[PDB]
């Protein structure tokens, strides 16, 4: 509350480390399907159904520009991608899996640099 605060934690460095844990997720080879937004004239009913669309372009564009407020705001977008392919994608497919992986993938690095 007023003047009372938990003692501060060092977030200077938290836009380079989101930065590496995206290029990482850029790199990985599943990332195809979650590189580029996906194109709304292209993919029937896309538009429609998936409220907020997001992908790596779009979050490293945000993160570049200052548009994340903090690191939670990145997870959050992270995230959103995944459960979007969740929503869209059969499980036994190509793309639901590469999500899936991708999620994994994702969280860890979370927890291993963060936690």
């Amino acid at each position: 509350s007023m003047s009372v605060k938990k003692p501060k934690r060092d977030d200077s460095k938290d836009l380079a480390l989101c930065s590496m844990i995206l290029t990482e997720m850029e790199t990985h080879e599943d990332a195809w399907p979650f590189l580029l937004p996906v194109n709304l004239k292209l993919v029937p009913g896309y538009k429609k159904v998936i409220k907020k669309p997001m992908d790596f372009s779009t979050i490293r564009e945000k993160l570049s520009s200052g548009q994340y407020p903090n690191l939670e705001t990145f997870a959050l977008d992270v995230r959103l991608v995944f459960d979007n392919c969740e929503t869209f994608n059969e499980d036994d497919s190509d793309i639901g899996r590469a999500g899936h992986n991708m999620r994994k993938y994702f969280e860890k690095k979370w927890t291993d640099t963060f936690k």
